[PDB]
C-alpha cells in the first residue's frame, strides 16, 4: 500500500461528505477555503487540491475549497418616505446594516432621498448600505 491515500469524490456532493470520508480515508490535514460561486451549489465542494483521482501522501495538507454562495440583493427604492419607515420596509426584503449620509434638503427632508449605491446594484446583504437621507 502507498503512503498516498487516494481522495473520495464524494466531496464533489457535499463539504460534510467530503470531510467524512476523507477523515475515514487517514488524512487529518487540512486547510478549508471557500469562494462565492453558482448559489445552487452552496456548501459542496468545489475543487481539492489533492485529486480524487490521484493519490495523495497523507502527509499533505488537503487544501479543501468550498462553494459559497451567498445572500445578496439588489437595493430597492424606497425614496420618498421616512428614513425609519424606509430603513424597515428594506431591512425585511434586504440588509440589517444601515449608514446615513446627509444630504441637502430643498423641498423634501428627513425622508429618504435614495442609496448610495444606484437602485438595482445587488450586493451582499451582509454588507452594508448608505441611506441618502435629507438632513
Amino acid at each position: 500500500g502507498p503512503e498516498q491515500r487516494e481522495i473520495p469524490d464524494v466531496s464533489t456532493l457535499t463539504y460534510a461528505e467530503a470531510v467524512k470520508k476523507l477523515t475515514a480515508a487517514g488524512f487529518g490535514r487540512f486547510k478549508q477555503a471557500n469562494s462565492p460561486s453558482t448559489p445552487e451549489l452552496v456548501g459542496k465542494v468545489i475543487g481539492t487540491n489533492p485529486p480524487a483521482n490521484q493519490t495523495s501522501a497523507i502527509t499533505n495538507v488537503v487544501i479543501i475549497i468550498v462553494g459559497s454562495g451567498p445572500a445578496t440583493k439588489d437595493i430597492p427604492d424606497v425614496a420618498g418616505q421616512t428614513v425609519d419607515v424606509a430603513q424597515k420596509n428594506l431591512n425585511v426584503y434586504g440588509f440589517t446594516k444601515f449608514s446615513q449620509a446627509s444630504v441637502d434638503s430643498p423641498r423634501p427632508a428627513g425622508e429618504v432621498t435614495g442609496t448610495n449605491p444606484p437602485a438595482g446594484t445587488t450586493v451582499p446583504v451582509d454588507s452594508v448600505i448608505e441611506l441618502q437621507v435629507s438632513k
